[PDB]
């Protein structure tokens, strides 16, 4: 829950807002070759000293101290306006520095009640090892090269958008990456083109993957600078980040040197250009909601000022992990929308994911869409609606509006492009989130057809749990960084094999998965590898979990290529037909449930009616959760002509066979999507990807052993098939007809594994 209280903190705060705002763009340094100026925010000081040292940290050969200097108050007309600086004459480029801040707490302003901290600059740019030496950086010289020919990649639809969740360290970790000894979990590992499983030239991995796959955006975990690796200790470390010291620095542990500031600006930029080379919008997952400690760069500057007071002096924990940033106050908020400014216009950032966005202020959120709406409106932003913890909060907020959290609740009140994770579809599709255990429709569950239905026009037609004002305020997943993957889930709540293990029913559950989230509105998202069904080893909460359990197995985008390849058919259904990527309610009348969206069923049936000339006309979805095949009878009789585009073993634009009616058999534990006769022909939709079938045939008796599966990939690229990992020990390969491994050719191909008796 979130409480309105007022107490003395909370008055004292809004009182030095009223006084001491500060608008003036210029807090930190201000660097030119000439003279560099430094400025600090602190109406609760006393006295700000500025400390120059040759080196980040004191072990580095040629560390020392330099000098330390006097700030002095800023006045405007003989009154202080709450800032000290100060200017240095000279070229002061490459050194680092630290404030040491004598300063009272917000309710004890000009008492003689007064501590000295030393800190790094709140707004830094740039820091040594560990953060706790700000550095003078001429940003111009972090610039790689072709930086200023480099250009967002914005989406004109955020609902357009296919979301890919994904760690620097994870992306690249494993050694089959095929990714250098060098830049493997680092910045660098993103700007390696032509990698491929185990360097062997044969099948994709790393960026040349995710062009292959067609994802729009990357979303990345905390690159910002968090405590929670020591970036001088060893290289097996992980963690997600969730943990801010430097909210305007990058993360030291991805660069390739974190004891010179300037080198992790270089290869973050570096990483953010090969993404938009490669044509993919890249997301930002911040964490202003807390700081790791408060014995912070805030704190230590404004103590009491920048966090959540209780009346008792305890730090308000809405975040559960010991305070909250208080969005409300002038300068937090200033500091926030200043943020989210800067990197998007120093690092060509395209859009943002707020963590607890729930402890965020609305009237904070809708400013800060405002600022970005005026770089472009096309730059993202989504965040949970939910917070970690109770919140204590003042009753108005530095404007004099009322206080209302950023939760599912207000989603009203918030702004359509500030999208809200929907976990009514999420836990509809694979079961509560909240135990690995639980099962949901795709497992077999009837009262979980609500939350997959809903979730259809992305909890915006009616209300079940939370209410989106439109599909541009949704976000569509089955699983993300927290809890179990998608994949584990499957396998906890089935029994079905060991966490990690290949099981064809499990697979099947994935694929309808991936069906219901690329026919379903709102932005589509999904945990980087959740299309090769990536494993956790079951671990629920991986956080600070053994780096080689955390990374991308890339050896799965051979052992569930078939899979990759139903994901990559999926999202090209959803990008050819505009009703599933609308931004508002426009298509909400235009769908046709053949049963009530509340419905208890093992089958849910749709239609949807387009209006956009050059597509398909009509659009008919099934998704059949048990375990027999199923006859469908839609309620809507208006089109009695249809092409299958996606079946429970391939997706895509290519006609997969003709239904006459209005009746569809529907595998067990699958998907159908059909489209009208008539538009199929006139919309001239057809895919230019090749495919490849997967036999596994018993050579005694030509019967086959095991469900074939299909491949499919731009012609020309290359693809490697493997024998079934579900075939019994008690058969073992004997011969292949065709070729395992190949390139794509428009014309489908066949591999047949021949197999013969085995005692293994
Ligand atoms: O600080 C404690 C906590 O922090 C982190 O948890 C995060 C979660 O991992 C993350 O998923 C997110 O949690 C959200 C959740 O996703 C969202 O669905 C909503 O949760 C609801 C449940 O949907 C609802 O079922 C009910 O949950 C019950 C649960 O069913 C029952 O089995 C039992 O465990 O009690 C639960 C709570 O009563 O209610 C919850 C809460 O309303 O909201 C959640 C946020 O509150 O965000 C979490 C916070 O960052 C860590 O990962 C975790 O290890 C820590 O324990
Ligand atoms: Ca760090």
């Amino acid at each position: 829950s979130d409480y309105a209280r007022d107490n003395s903190y909370t008055k004292a705060a809004e009182d030095i807002d009223a006084q001491y705002a500060y608008s003036g763009n210029d807090l930190g340094v201000t660097y030119t070759k000439d003279a560099t100026t430094f400025k600090v925010w602190s109406p609760t000081a006393t006295g700000v000293k500025l400390n120059i040292f040759t080196k980040g940290s004191d072990d580095e050969q040629g560390a020392s101290k330099v000098a330390s200097y006097t700030l002095e108050k800023m006045l405007v007309d003989g009154e202080w306006n709450g800032v000290w600086t100060i200017t240095l004459v000279g070229e002061w480029k490459d050194y680092y520095y630290t404030y040491s801040v004598t300063t009272t707490d917000t309710t004890h302003i000009g008492s003689d009640a007064t501590k000295t901290y030393e800190t790094q600059d709140v707004y830094s740019t740039a820091t040594g090892v560990n953060g706790k030496r700000s550095m003078i950086v001429d940003l111009d010289e972090t610039d790689p090269e072709g930086w200023s020919n480099d250009s967002h990649v914005l989406l004109d639809k955020s609902t357009k958008s296919s979301v890919w969740e994904l760690h620097i360290k994870d992306f690249s970790y494993d050694k089959a990456s095929g990714v250098s000894d060098a830049n493997r979990g680092k910045y660098l590992a993103f700007t390696e083109n032509g990698t491929t499983l185990n360097g062997e030239g044969k099948v994709s991995t790393c960026i040349d993957y995710l062009k292959e796959l067609g994802v729009t955006t990357v979303q990345l975990n905390p690159f910002y600078d968090f405590q929670s690796v020591n970036e001088a200790g060893d290289d097996s470390q992980f963690n997600w980040g969730y943990d801010p010291v430097n909210y305007n620095v990058p993360e030291g542990s991805y660069s390739s040197n974190p004891y010179d500031g300037k080198v992790r600006i270089k290869e973050c930029k570096e990483m953010i250009k090969a993404l938009h080379d490669a044509g993919i919008s890249v997301v930002m997952d911040v964490v202003y909601n807390h700081t790791y400690s408060t014995d912070s760069c805030f704190q230590y500057t404004v103590p009491n000022y920048y966090y959540r007071m209780k009346t008792t002096g305890a730090f308000s924990d809405g975040s559960g992990c010991g305070n909250e940033g208080a969005t409300e106050r002038a300068m937090y908020r200033q500091y926030v929308i200043d943020s989210l400014k800067y990197w998007v216009n120093e690092y060509h950032v395209d859009g943002f994911r707020f963590d607890l966005m729930g402890l965020m202020d609305v009237e904070t959120m809708n400013m800060a869409r405002e600022a970005l709406d005026q770089i472009d409106p096309r730059i993202t932003m989504w965040g949970e609606g939910w917070a970690g913890g109770d919140s204590y909060h003042p009753t108005n907020t530095c404007s004099g509006t009322k206080f209302y959290p950023a939760t599912q609740a207000n989603a009203s009140r918030l702004s359509d492009r500030i999208a809200i994770f929907n976990d009514g579809i999420r836990d509809g599709i694979k079961g509560s989130a909240m135990d690995i255990s639980d099962v949901g429709f795709i497992q077999g569950s009837k009262s979980s057809a609500k939350g997959v239905s809903y979730g259809v026009r992305a909890n915006s037609s009616g209300t079940y749990k939370w209410k989106a004002q439109a599909p541009s305020q949704c976000v569509t997943y089955d699983a993300c960084h927290d809890n179990a993957t998608l994949y584990d889930q499957i396998i906890a709540s089935t029994g079905l094999a060991d966490y990690g293990e290949r099981n064809s029913e499990a697979v099947k559950m994935n694929r309808l998965a991936s069906a219901i989230i690329y026919t379903s509105q709102g932005i589509s998202f999904t945990l980087a590898g959740e299309e090769m069904a990536r494993s956790k080893d079951g671990d629920t909460n991986s956080y600070k979990s053994a780096a080689n359990l955390n990374m991308i197995k890339w050896q799965n985008v051979v052992d569930y290529a078939d899979v990759v390849s139903y994901y990559k058919g999926m999202m090209q259904i959803k990008s050819a037909f505009s009703p599933l990527t609308a931004m508002d309610n426009s298509y909400a009348d235009k769908y046709t449930f053949t049963k009530k969206v509340s419905a208890s069923t093992n089958q849910i049936s749709f239609t949807i009616q387009n209006d956009v000339e050059g597509e398909w006309n009509k659009m008919a979805v099934i998704y059949n959760n048990a375990t027999t095949a199923a006859d469908v009878t839609l309620s809507d009789t208006s089109v009695t002509d249809w092409v299958v585009i996606a079946n429970g073993e391939t997706a895509g634009l290519d006609s997969l066979g003709e239904v006459t009616g209005s009746t569809f058999t529907v595998p067990a534990r699958s998907a159908i999507v059909a489209v009208d006769k008539a538009g199929y022909e006139s919309a001239g939709i057809h895919s230019s990807k090749g495919k490849v079938k997967v036999n596994y045939v018993y050579e005694a008796t030509g019967e086959k052993l095991e469900d074939s599966v299909i491949l499919q990939g731009s012609v020309g690229s290359g693809y490697v098939t493997v024998p079934s990992a579900v075939i019994p020990d008690t058969y073992i390969v004997s011969r292949i007809g065709g070729n395992a491994e190949g390139k794509y050719t428009s014309d489908m191909q066949e591999v047949t594994y021949y197999y013969t008796d085995y005692i293994p």
